Formats: C-alpha cells, sequence, structure tokens
C-alpha cells in the first residue's frame, strides 16, 4: 500500500552542535539514524519528503529525499518555520540541543595557566512548541499531523503529560536503540497519539518502528 | 621499500568528547583523518601500528592496525599510559579537550553554567616521562597542531612556540599547508595533498627523524 502518496513531509534528524567556538560546542549523541529511517519509509510509501539533518555525516542521504543540512538548534529553528508552511506532517526526530552556550567567542579559547571558566548557557527555542503554536494560530493551514520524540524513563506518566506540554499529534516515546546486543530491553516504547490511544512499539530494527511510526501517521491523517 | 619494520607506532586521532551526562559532552570538530592515515601510511610501511581512536567522522578501521576506541580525554590518557611502554613513536594526533566538566550526571539532566577542570596534557607528559628514563623504548614523540596568526603573533612565531613549549622532536603544523617543525631547528614546508599523501610526507619526517640516531 502506498498510503502516503500525495503527503508532503518534513523530517528532522540529527543532533545540534551548539557552538562555543569555531571547534568545540556541546553536542549530544543521537546518532540521527531513527529519524532517516521514518524519512526513508515515507519516502517509499509515497510521500514528497523533505530531511533537515544535523550531525549525520556519515549516514547516507535517502533515497527519493530532499536535504537541507543544519548544524545548530537556531539554524534547525530557522531551517524548519521555512520549510513547514508546505508541509502536511511535521516529524520531530532531531535530537534539539535545549541550551546553547550563552557567548561564541571568535577565535578558539586559548588553554588558561590559571582556573578555567564556565561555559554559561542560554535556552533554545522549543521549535515543536512554536511549530505547535502557529497551527494553533492559522499559519500552518496545510498542517494536518505534528509528530514528536521523546526518550523517557511511570513511563506513560511522562509521556501523557509531554504530549499535553508540546500539544502535538503524536508523541513517539523511546524509539531508542538499534536492538543491538547489550541493549537494555526497556519494554518501554509506546506510541502516543492525541486521542489517548496508545501503542507499544516493539523494539526491534530501526526500519520496523519507522514502519510503526508511519503506519501511525497514516492513520492518523485518515481519521480526520 | 618498508623501511617501518621493527618499529612500534601508537597513534591518537579524532576528537574528544566530555560527557556532561549519558546524552550531552563537550566536543570539537576534528574529522580525524590525519591520524588515521598516518596510522594506516606506517602500516603499510611495515610498522606495527596501535590506533587509539576517538570521535571520527565514520572513519573505518585501517585494515592491519590494533584498533583501541576511546571516549574523553581522561580515556584517552589512560589508553596512551596503558600502551606507551611498548611504542616506538608516539604521534598525538587526536583533538584532546583541555576541560571536562565538573559533574557528569549517571541519567540525563531535565540555567546554570557548566563548571569545568582542566584535562592532562597528555602530549607533555610522554616528553616529561620519556626525559625522567621512564619511557626507554621511545624514539620519537610527535605532536600535531592547527595554528593562525592573530593579533599576538604570526601564524609561525606561533607555531614554533607551541613547538618549544611542548618538547617534542616533531610538530607537524596545519595553517592547505603548514610545516614540520623539528627539535633540532628543522623547519620543511607542508605541501598540500590529500590525507594520505600528506601523511606521507609526516611518515618520512619521522623516518629522518629515526635515521637522525
Ligand atoms: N529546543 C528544543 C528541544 C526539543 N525539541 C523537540 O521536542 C521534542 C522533545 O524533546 P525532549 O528531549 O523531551 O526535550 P524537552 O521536551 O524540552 O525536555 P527535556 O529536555 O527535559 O527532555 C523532540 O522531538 C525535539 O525534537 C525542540 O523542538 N526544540
Ligand atoms: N589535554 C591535551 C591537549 C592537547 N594534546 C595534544 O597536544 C598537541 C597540541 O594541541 P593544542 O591544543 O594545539 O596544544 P594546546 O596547548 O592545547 O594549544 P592551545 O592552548 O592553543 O589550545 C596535540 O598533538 C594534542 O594531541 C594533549 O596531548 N593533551
Ligand atoms: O586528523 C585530521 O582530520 C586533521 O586534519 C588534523 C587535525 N589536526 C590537529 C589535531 C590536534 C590538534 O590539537 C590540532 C590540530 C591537525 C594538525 C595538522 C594537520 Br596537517 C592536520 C590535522
Ligand atoms: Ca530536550
Ligand atoms: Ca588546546
Amino acid at each position: 500500500h502506498h498510503d502516503m502518496a500525495g503527503v508532503k513531509a518534513l523530517v528532522t534528524a540529527g543532533g545540534t552542535r551548539e557552538p562555543l567556538d569555531p571547534v568545540r560546542f556541546i553536542g549530544n549523541r543521537s546518532s540521527g539514524k531513527q529519524g532517516y529511517a521514518v524519512a526513508r519509509v515515507l519516502a517509499q510509501r509515497g510521500a514528497d519528503v523533505t530531511l533537515i539533518a544535523g550531525n549525520t555525516a556519515g549516514l547516507i542521504d535517502p533515497a527519493g529525499v530532499e536535504m537541507v543540512h543544519i548544524g545548530s538548534a537556531t539554524q534547525l529553528r530557522d531551517a524548519v518555520s521555512k520549510h513547514a508552511p508546505d508541509a502536511n506532517v511535521l516529524v520531530m526526530a532531531a535530537a534539539v540541543a535545549d541550551f546553547r552556550p550563552a557567548h561564541v567567542a571568535a577565535a578558539k579559547i586559548k588553554k588558561g595557566a590559571s582556573e578555567p571558566s564556565s561555559i554559561d548557557l542560554v535556552r533554545n527555542d522549543d521549535v515543536l512548541a512554536g511549530a505547535v503554536r502557529a497551527r494553533a494560530d492559522g499559519q500552518l493551514p496545510n498542517m494536518r499531523a505534528i509528530v514528536g520524540f521523546a526518550a523517557e524513563t511511570d513511563v506513560l506518566f511522562h509521556a501523557r503529560a509531554k504530549l499535553e506540554r508540546k500539544g502535538c499529534d503524536l508523541l513517539v516515546v523511546n524509539a531508542v536503540g538499534e536492538n543491538r546486543a547489550f541493549e537494555v530491553d526497556h519494554n518501554d516504547g509506546w506510541l502516543l497519539s492525541a486521542d489517548g490511544t496508545e501503542s507499544a512499539l516493539e523494539h526491534g530494527s530501526k526500519t520496523l518502528m519507522a514502519t510503526r511510526i508511519v503506519d501511525s501517521i497514516a492513520a492518523f491523517l485518515k481519521s480526520q
């Protein structure tokens, strides 16, 4: 079934890198492979896909997908607000850094002979929350589904609450792990819809979870 | 020819990541490509190579090279001190982080500034160790640097200062050229080329410095 034909979808993936200076930064360990798989499965099921990607250099660009490359969280926010009016579906699978260094040095900071000094942090904008607001303010008339991602350690108490605070249509919880040897199986993956259905997310390959996420989107797209 | 036969070489390459927590870290933008190429060229020319590898661009382990994967600079220091007594050549091509977070969370942290503590200088520790008779097999210690000229001095002034302050035998300086600065005062331009070909010039320098003796 090519159930995503006629659907224009925008995906973010990978972690952001918040510059401290031209060489150093604060980043996170997200590989981006899971957002890549969602974009790959969407493209394979007929969607017109644009992928905004962060620290994902060694990944293969998915076939049939339009690539937009960013580095920072603010660049991701700026890139999403550009490509979002055209989308029917937003998939926020990127590990957006919640904070960035408050000051960026123009040159690399030389090692002192005396005490080092801290990196002051500043909040980055909530790209998911901004998109949800834009839609509610009538600014995204094409947006049919907004999908968020979360890593949670009940699970549903934290998961159900993120859904209400972000306000998106679906929250993918704990789609983490490659199902690799000696990675903990917390039987914790859930597909949380704003309508209140909970689906369990079988911790399997990145491809199978992507199929589950895209199954859920098309089913949410048909509910309306 | 196989001019590096009989030589045990210990190489660091890539940047380190200093954890804040299981997800976040302080990192740098070093790709590691030039240390890997140095490790690849040394092996091909007969050396027994151990490559201590940190964060890379997704690089494949060079064939025939013993790989040690590290994450942090502290882990990198432990790995170097563990393998150094056996080595004849140390090539410090890793972008070792100067500072690390003062606290590491075991779980993910949901204004605070990040307090930092200084990391050990592994290249300098190696130079002092050799001079203290603790590394009798060490024949060459090679450091790496990327230097710019600025309001405080030109590129070459800053690079020489690095060699003089680090005390190593050879300093491979990037300014896409740069220089090869030797402890005898020899300064060669580093002709730009591929990572492979520039690695060839670096090893030729090491070989030529090994014949110094
Ligand atoms: N500055 C941010 C931070 C996160 N996100 C998005 O919001 C979702 C939730 O990410 P999460 O890591 O849970 O961050 P927070 O919800 O802000 O909370 P916490 O940092 O406590 O985990 C993710 O899909 C991410 O793409 C975002 O758009 N902008
Ligand atoms: N904690 C550190 C920092 C640097 N290095 C090594 O030292 C050499 C020089 O790196 P560089 O950062 O240029 O020297 P620094 O004194 O840290 O330079 P600066 O103060 O300008 O940042 C490199 O081979 C690197 O592998 C190291 O062994 N341990
Ligand atoms: O490995 C790579 O990808 C790479 O290109 C290089 C990294 N550094 C580097 C290492 C640690 C440091 O502290 C400063 C600079 C280099 C220095 C000279 C040349 Br020539 C090349 C590199
Ligand atoms: Ca977050
Ligand atoms: Ca430094």
